């Protein structure tokens, strides 16, 4: 099983390249503003916590 579910925090960026995305537009763009919550929020586990 190649396509799965795997590491998720919660939210479920709607696009895709949300990463690759915010890694340069960064979030702040429109289209990975909330689309990209995940990326945005989500990133692995306590990382500032």
């Amino acid at each position: 099983g190649s396509s799965g579910s795997s590491g998720s925090c919660q939210y479920q960026d709607l696009l895709s390249n949300c990463d690759s995305l915010k890694n340069t537009a960064g979030c702040e763009h429109e289209l990975l503003k909330e689309k990209c919550k995940a990326t945005c929020l989500c990133e692995s586990g306590p990382s500032s916590g």
